[PDB]
């Protein structure tokens, strides 16, 4: 890599990872469209397993941006729309407060205050059911943002009735292979558990358990490599061939409602660029991001706009992840962690990164 690069990574992730305690880091930057690779530290402290850039990271809600873009390809290709009722998808849902809650409220947490976490008593599909049925709105649709996994993650299983795929059938063969993502799992395989790094959580060495939704809303895990192929495929994506991956995309980061200097995407959260460094770090702190806030309607949405700063926080128990790129600059980076470590940390580094380098 450059020394300008190495320098600006390694000056910055030394020290945090230093701060942090941090086992295992991977870092890759985007810069002028290529990718350069970091690698520190262990994926298995027991087994001394050092991180590479094959090494498979919990990527926690960071999953989100390809259950995104997912959904935008399933509207591209007249699947589904987002102005759709969510019973449309899920008859069975009669209960009358669904009445107006669409797939674009499910999308973007703005279906009126359902929860972080689909209860941990939901334990089958009957059980599911029955949550959705009885759960009560604290607000009418569309006027409040709450983070939520039993947000998108129903929006991600409902994008897909359509096609007659199962959620991982779908992902797989409308997003990871097309782009060549062919180490990205929502279920890591056999052979590929070598490269499967442990979590670390108050020392204890984790991985994610199984939970309602969990493919949907944080069940990928992926190594430096492809990550950043990702990135480079949301940096640009009129180079990809197949059209409605394309406009999948371009659909995912387009902005549907704002709260104070943010935009909700579909999985992707938007900034105007150049940010205030200060909205996007102390923005990133769950104080902030985890809480309820009024949304101001994007009537209609703005298509994905190049000056922007696009981003992706994401944890599991052991892991923080967190993914940000400017399409203007063709500039960008992933930063994949075997500790959850505070959110304003990882986008304070990026932020220090890509600055030097713009
Ligand atoms: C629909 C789904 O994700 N599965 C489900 C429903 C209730 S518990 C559970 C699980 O996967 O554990
Ligand atoms: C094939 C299939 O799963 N279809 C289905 C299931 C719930 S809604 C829906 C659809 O095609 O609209
Ligand atoms: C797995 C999960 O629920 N993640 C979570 C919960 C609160 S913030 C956050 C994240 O992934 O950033």
């Amino acid at each position: 890599a450059p020394q300008q690069i190495n320098d600006i990574v390694h000056r910055t992730i030394t020290p945090l990872i230093e701060q942090q305690k941090i086992p295992g880091m991977a870092v890759a930057v985007i810069y002028q469209g290529k990718p350069y690779y970091f690698t520190w530290g262990y994926a298995d402290i027991a087994k001394k397993q050092p991180v590479t850039q094959q090494t498979l990271f919990e990527l926690g809600s960071v999953s989100k941006t390809f259950t995104g873009v997912l959904g935008g390809d399933a509207i591209a290709r007249g699947e589904i729309k987002l102005s759709d009722p969510t019973t449309k998808y899920w008859p069975e849902l009669t209960a009358k407060q669904w009445n107006g809650i669409t797939l674009l409220h499910l999308a973007t947490y703005t279906a009126g205050g359902l929860p972080l976490q689909v209860p941990d008593e939901v334990k089958s599909s009957s059980d599911l059911l029955r949550f959705y049925q009885n759960w009560q709105p604290a607000w009418a649709p569309g006027t409040q943002r709450l983070y939520a996994n039993s947000s998108i993650g129903l929006f991600g299983a409902l994008a897909v009735k359509p096609s007659g795929l199962s959620f991982e059938q779908a992902m797989q063969t409308r997003v990871f292979q097309p782009l060549k993502l062919n180490h990205t799992w929502i279920n890591v395989p056999p052979a590929e558990e070598k490269n499967y790094a442990w979590g670390y959580r108050e020392g204890k060495a984790v991985h994610v358990s199984p939970g309602a939704l969990d493919a949907e809303a944080y069940g990928v895990k992926s190594t430096i490599e492809d990550m950043a192929r990702w990135v480079q495929s949301n940096l640009k994506p009129l180079d990809i061939n197949e059209k409605t991956l394309q406009q999948g995309i371009q659909l995912a980061q387009s902005r549907y409602w704002q709260t104070g200097d943010m935009y909700q995407g579909l999985g992707w959260e938007m900034l105007d660029w150049p940010v205030n460094p200060d909205s996007i770090i102390n923005g990133s702190d769950n104080k902030i991001a985890l809480a309820a806030r009024p949304v101001k309607a994007i009537t209609p949405p703005t298509p994905a706009v190049r000056a922007s700063w696009v981003h992706k926080t994401g944890a599991t128990g052991g892991f923080g992840s967190y993914v940000a790129f400017i399409p203007e600059k063709e500039l960008g980076i992933v930063m994949l962690a075997n500790k959850n470590y505070p959110n304003p940390a990882r986008v304070d580094a990026a932020w220090q990164i890509l600055n030097a380098l713009q």
